[PDB]
């Protein structure tokens, strides 16, 4: 007869024992009598053993910076054997948490990047990207692009379709992601895809129209940036939005008493670039809407438009911008990712 055998998913004596899985013990030519682990300070770790009695495994996370001890005894028609095994996990320099948009269970639009930004700068972009598990249903290609050394965004070639569920598993926990920087924890969320929301402003016609599913559902006049600081040409995914807030020209780089500065309260708010454009309301411009340039780059429309727009658009939303004497949105604005070439988004930029 046999005598039973002791396999453990980790080795005694490892080190750098990676936290990203669990620990498990197999029991062959016999079953698991006793498995125990225990952290340094004497605490039991545990875990379940499989109803047949051959797979132990933990099912809590376990820690960065720790010595666990397994133990473990396998019984058999054949007699007994027993196994202790002590191994270190991996000791980060630093930990990252990463933050992800859009929201858990949130509708948006079909510009919506998939987004995951970390509180810390990430040297090993690979390692990042290989940790991130996008689902989509209807499956679609996508890939990840950096917009910094903080931030990376998952997108298709095209719009989204509606009705697309997005699933986002950024499983970070456990990994290195150079530089000893290892992931504070695991983050998830899910989205889904609603209507197809397009508003084009044309410079030629001085009209924001607004199409949802293809059909024209609103018409607004408005006025652009003046021919010296133009309103870029492009397309805007629509972010935040907000029935007032005070625009800070220095949240955006410029001094407030400067000459480009300023510092204005404004109704009915919708964020399309984070360079600082908006679709807001502007009772002092309602005169010029439909005719002639007059703000410092945003779409300035009428306050009822501008509160359609607050009521109606939702993030994700599509902006096109279309004419102007502006150059382009940048890709990397924060909301200008449809900016970016397929083939050069499609490339990516890990390394
Ligand atoms: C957008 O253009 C910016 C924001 N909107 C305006 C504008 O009218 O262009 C303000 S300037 C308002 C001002 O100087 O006095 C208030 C009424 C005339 C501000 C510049 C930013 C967020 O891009």
């Amino acid at each position: 007869l046999l005598v039973p055998k002791l396999t453990a998913s980790v080795t005694d004596g490892a080190v750098g024992v990676t936290v990203d899985a669990p620990v498990s013990v197999t029991a062959a030519d016999g079953v698991l009598a006793a498995v125990t682990m225990v952290n340094d300070n004497g605490r039991p770790v545990a875990g379940r053993l499989s109803p047949d009695g051959l797979r132990w495994s933990t099912t809590e996370q376990l820690g960065y910076n720790r010595r666990y001890t397994l133990n473990a005894t396998a019984l058999g028609l054949g007699g007994a054997a027993t196994r202790q095994l002590t191994f270190q996990t991996s000791s980060p320099a630093h930990l990252t948490m990463p933050y992800v948009m859009p929201g858990d269970g949130e509708v948006v639009g079909v510009g919506e990047p998939v987004a995951i930004r970390f509180d810390e700068n990430i040297a090993d972009r690979g390692a990042a990207e290989k940790a991130i598990k996008i689902t989509t249903n209807p499956p679609v290609e996508g890939a990840f692009y950096w917009l910094n050394n903080r931030e990376v965004r998952w997108r298709p070639e095209h719009f989204w379709k509606p009705g697309t569920a997005v699933d986002v598993a950024v499983n970070t926990y456990g990994v290195d992601l150079g530089e000893g920087m290892f992931g504070e924890d695991n983050v998830q969320t899910h989205f889904t895809i609603g209507d197809e929301v397009i508003a084009t402003a044309d410079d030629n016609t001085k009209i924001l129209t607004v199409r949802v599913n293809g059909e024209v559902v609103k018409s607004m006049p408005t006025s652009m940036g003046k021919d010296s600081t133009p309103t870029a040409n492009g397309i805007y995914i629509v972010g935040s939005r907000y029935k007032h807030i005070i625009m800070d020209s220095s949240t955006y780089g410029v001094p407030v008493n400067s000459p480009n500065g300023y510092r204005t309260d404004v109704d009915w708010a919708t964020q399309i670039s984070y360079s600082g454009v908006f679709v807001h309301s502007a009772p002092w411009s309602v005169g010029a809407q439909g005719h002639t340039n007059t703000s410092h780059g945003c779409l300035n429309v009428s306050p009822s438009n501008a509160q359609w727009f607050y009521d109606h658009v939702k993030r994700g939303d599509i902006v096109e911008v279309v004419n102007t004497v502006g150059g382009t949105l940048p890709g990397i604005d924060g909301l200008g990712d449809w900016n970016i070439p397929w083939d050069q988004w499609r490339a990516g930029n890990a390394k």
